[PDB]
Formats: structure tokens, C-alpha cells, sequence
């Protein structure tokens, strides 16, 4: 249980709900075929916000998950609690206007991912113990405009049969500009990239303990 709720770039924290659409609620999406696998959604509700973060291309931004939106400390129970192992994850979608577009459909690229490691430690717990910090590199090579950031840790501690695992992600409104619009990526679509017998999905992390993992959806893009 936990939110992405607020941005922070080039050192600078952006504001709780500011250009993040945050939900009340930190319970996870479950089911992989639902238009809320992409930014959130039913049966959670999802706040809409008017900021539009500029970002350079080529250069970090930082997901900041808490527990709740009330919650103001960075220790780690305040982002997340240690049973939920797993990955964190991170798309982008070009838009033509960040703030109205609702995320669901084609056009999302993976730019960031980090799975489990050589001495069995996840994503999600170098989240946890790091104070909520998920540092993000935007592509220099992208074309520059609008897009969507979807940002994402995928708890893993019950996921021995589908449904099991438990998304939890929000979208952040980006401006980004300075892309040299090189490379064109290869997009997937939310809902469609994820299925419930994908093996980082439907996965005993007990049963053997696992020593490799493989991240759902696509490799990463880059440049
Ligand atoms: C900008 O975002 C990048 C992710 O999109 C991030 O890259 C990642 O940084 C971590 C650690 O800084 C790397 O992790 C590993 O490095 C060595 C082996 O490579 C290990 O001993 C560590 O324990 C750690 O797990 C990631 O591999 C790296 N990923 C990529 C694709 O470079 C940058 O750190 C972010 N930059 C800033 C300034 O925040
Ligand atoms: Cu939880």
C-alpha cells in the first residue's frame, strides 16, 4: 500500500497532487485487464490536476511514494511496507495535452526498471530503505512535448496464483522539452503489455527463492 504523490525536479519537490493525479486511497489494482492498470482508477478514485511539470531532456526525475497523502516522514514505513517485494517500473506516453489525456491505450514506452539483484534485493525495497526516492532518466533522444510519466512498484508477496499481484502506480503531466527527437520508440499499450500468466507476474518468490527475475512488459528504450 502505498502512492506516488509528488515529483521532484532538479531538487526541487513539486508539490503533494501537483501535475501527479494521486488517489485517496493506497490499495493496489489487481487485474491487468482493467483501464486502471494504466493510471489508476476504479475502484479507486483518482484526482485530476492542471500542472504540467517542464522537465529537460536527458535529465532525472524522482517518484516519491508515501504511504498515505497525510503521511510526512521518510522513514520506511512511511513509503511502504517490507513484505511488498518486487519491481519498480517506469513509461512514458506521448500526448497532445498532458493534463486531459487519460492514459489508457497504445503509445507507452518502459524507461527505467529495476527488478531483483545478484544479492537478492528488489526495487522496491531500494525504494523503501531510500527514502521513497525512485530516480527516473528521461531519454535524451525523444521528441520533446507532451507526455505522461507512469511510475510504478508491483508488490509481489502474494503472488503465487493470478490474481495475486498488486500494482500500485500513478501518472505524472510532463513537459518535456530539449529532445532531439533521434529515435522514435516502439510503443505498448496499458491494458495489453501485462497478462496474468506472464512469470514476473504469477511468480512464488518462497518456492524456490528465486535468484532471476524477469521484469514484465517491454525491454527498456534507450538511446
Ligand atoms: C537517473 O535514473 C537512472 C534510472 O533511469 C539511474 O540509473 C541507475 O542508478 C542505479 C544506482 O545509482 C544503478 O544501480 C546499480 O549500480 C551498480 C551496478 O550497476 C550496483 O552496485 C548498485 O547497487 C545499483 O543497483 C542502475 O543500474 C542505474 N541504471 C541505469 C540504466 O543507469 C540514475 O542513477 C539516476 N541518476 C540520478 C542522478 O539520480
Ligand atoms: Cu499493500
Amino acid at each position: 500500500h502505498t502512492i506516488f504523490s509528488s515529483l521532484e525536479v532538479n531538487g526541487v519537490n513539486q508539490g503533494l497532487g501537483e501535475g501527479v493525479r494521486v488517489p485517496t486511497y493506497n490499495g493496489p489494482i489487481e487485474d491487468v485487464t482493467s483501464a486502471s492498470i494504466a493510471c489508476n482508477g476504479s475502484p479507486n478514485t483518482v484526482a485530476s490536476t492542471s500542472k504540467v511539470i517542464t522537465v529537460q531532456a536527458g535529465t532525472n526525475v524522482t517518484a516519491i511514494w508515501r504511504y498515505m497523502l497525510s503521511t510526512t516522514g521518510d522513514s520506511p514505513a512511511d513509503v511502504m511496507d517490507s513484505s511488498h517485494k518486487g519491481p519498480t517500473i517506469a513509461y512514458l506516453k506521448k500526448v497532445d495535452n498532458a493534463a486531459t489525456a487519460s492514459g489508457v491505450g497504445n503509445g507507452w514506452f518502459k524507461i527505467q526498471q529495476d527488478g531483483m539483484d545478484s544479492s537478492g534485493v528488489w526495487g522496491t525495497e531500494r525504494v523503501i530503505n531510500g527514502k521513497g526516492r525512485h530516480s527516473i532518466k528521461i531519454p535524451e533522444c525523444i521528441a520533446p512535448g507532451q507526455y505522461l510519466l507512469r511510475a510504478e512498484m508491483i508488490a509481489l508477496h502474494a503472488a503465487s496464483n493470478y490474481p495475486g499481484a498488486q500494482f500500485y502506480m500513478e501518472c505524472a503531466q510532463l513537459n518535456v522539452v530539449g529532445g532531439t527527437g533521434a529515435k522514435t520508440p516502439s510503443t505498448v499499450s496499458f491494458p495489453g503489455a501485462y497478462s496474468g500468466s506472464d512469470p514476473g507476474v504469477k511468480i512464488s518468490i518462497y518456492w524456490p527463492p528465486v535468484t532471476s527475475y524477469t521484469v514484465p512488459g517491454p525491454s527498456v528504450f534507450t538511446c
